[PDB]
């Protein structure tokens, strides 16, 4: 059973540049240096749950596509949403898909997006014969316990919303494969407490350095290098392709060095054939880094006709998930 | 394709009793003596994950299943795990499943056991032929930014866990069907009056659904959910191929006698003895545990033997209003 991407959208806000961050004295010079990065999208006070709505409505305007006909909504997401005992997508299920759907919330980092491929892959499959569901990410660091500068190492986190629209019937694009391999032992990566839940800030560069001082073996690293490199192989043996098939690679917005050595210098690949350099403007997206840069891959019309994109990316877990999406035909949007 | 339930687990900590609760003056005599509840069960600093870690444990441990062949898991939740941006599935693919699996976390309120049933159903249907996944619940609502008493009106929250393991492969019980509606016009019942920031304030349902009323009387919102209450019940029941008379037990959350009796064993038209209430009433309100849970103590204690029905109804969040049905095939592998 083939599953094909019907359509897909995204919503960026206004960008804030490095050189503006740097001039306040939220963000370090040396940092600017370092990472080589271009500015990040802020929201500033608008919901998560209206920039997934819009996003989401995209997608569908796009191919024409009926919000009543979808059979899933997978809402996915890194970060507080809203109000707590209250799941974002019902904002979507009010004032677009409707209440005849099965409606979900998935929560796995920055890799949820790749979860939502497969369980709405999944989900396609075992359904009736015409199928169709939606998967969504949208989040605002604009928060009281989060600094979008200095929370993440060797990245700036960003305000966004990604989407994407599955079926079952035929669509100018295809999912190949999709899957999701992790490291348990490294799951202190992402943390350092877990009695009381809530009341700290969130510092990722704390709890990675707090993870670095204390290892039992301490080769996690480097079987999450070993587990990066075979999650690929996994997926280009699924997909039925090989690594020379692969047009364009689709990485989360981190660093310039890190994108370079963890991801490109790890496949054996040119970085021009990343994208990072329109995803260096908008920073890390929580879980939309590799939707949105499959948005403009295939938007502008850089990637046409019998291209296939690598996306590809490690989250909390550590969890690291790789999918290819072939393109059969133009966007009926471009 | 069939779709069996391999086991179930669950964790239940010590049960902290409503007269004790009265006595130091958490919660007032007045919904004491008005809900009838019996107590909720409450864990000390004990971490949610944790939690699910036993349920999870007991529930592959009873029908002797090896965790490395699960295909996927599934955890649930209403409430915040730990510490924030990292998930609660990674501690149990740790200690248990290990990293060849798909592992995520679903948050759907209360009914979020509900909606993994069906995302476990189909990921099994459309995976290989010989599967398994593990779907599993578990919440701590000991504070700060939550009352376990005065915060739900109508019910005491609860600590615990509830577990079970979906297969292709025939088994004990059988997955029948499961569906779930949605009245997305109420879905501001949950909400309340406060959306811009995400957190520093407490939780306090009674407020937030007190504050939707006066929205409300100013479109029949509450009308279509007792309507679809009744509907999901409908398809359900037509999509496991069977009638409401085939029901023997019937597993609702555990909320006050009141809210039970009228708004589900008086709807459907059956007694309160066919309820899981007696058993539910001790332990609270447990997230997404109630049904599951009731599920569990029905099949290991006898009550539930070949050829009964539980039918499972949840309502929770969006409104989103869930049912399932679940048919003992044979008696239990651990009773």
């Amino acid at each position: 059973p083939d599953i094909f991407i019907k359509a897909t959208g995204r919503f960026l806000p206004e960008t804030v540049s490095v050189e503006w961050a740097v001039e306040q004295g939220h963000y370090s010079a040396e940092d600017a240096e370092l990472h080589e990065l271009g500015g990040a999208a802020v929201a500033g006070d608008t919901p998560a749950p209206d920039m997934a709505l819009w996003a989401a409505q995209q997608a569908v305007k796009r191919c024409g596509h009926r919000p009543e006909d979808l059979g899933l909504l997978l809402y996915v997401d890194s970060w507080h949403q809203g109000p707590d005992g209250w799941q974002p997508q019902y904002y979507l299920q009010r004032h677009l898909v409707g209440g005849d759907v099965l409606a979900v919330e998935i929560q796995q980092g920055c890799n949820g997006m790749f979860s939502a491929l497969e369980l709405a892959a999944a989900h396609l499959r075992a359904g009736p014969r015409p199928g169709s569901a939606l998967v969504v990410a949208a989040d605002n660091f604009g928060t009281p316990l989060f600094d979008r500068w200095t929370t993440g190492p060797g990245y700036i986190a960003g305000d966004g919303a990604g989407a994407v629209v599955l079926t079952t019937e035929p669509g100018f694009a295809r999912l190949l494969a999709v899957r999701s391999l992790a490291v348990p032992e490294a799951e202190q990566m992402h943390r350092g407490a877990p009695g009381a839940t809530i009341g700290r800030p969130l510092n990722f560069t704390s709890r990675n350095a707090a993870f670095r001082e204390l290892s039992l073996g301490t080769g996690a690293l480097m079987r999450v290098h070993q587990r990066t490199l075979e999650v690929v192989e996994k997926t280009l043996s699924e997909a039925g392709i090989t690594l020379g098939d692969i047009t364009r690679v689709a990485y989360m917005n981190f660093s310039r060095e890190i994108v370079e050595q963890r991801c490109m210098a790890a496949l054996g690949l040119p970085m021009s054939a990343s994208t990072w350099e329109f995803g260096r403007k908008l920073g890390h997206l929580g879980a939309s880094d590799q939707v949105v840069a499959l948005d403009e891959l295939v938007t502008t019309g850089e990637l046409g006709p019998g291209d296939h994109l690598l996306m590809l990316g490690m989250g909390p877990g550590v969890t690291l998930s790789c999918a290819v999406v072939k393109v059969l035909t133009p966007a009926p949007w471009s």
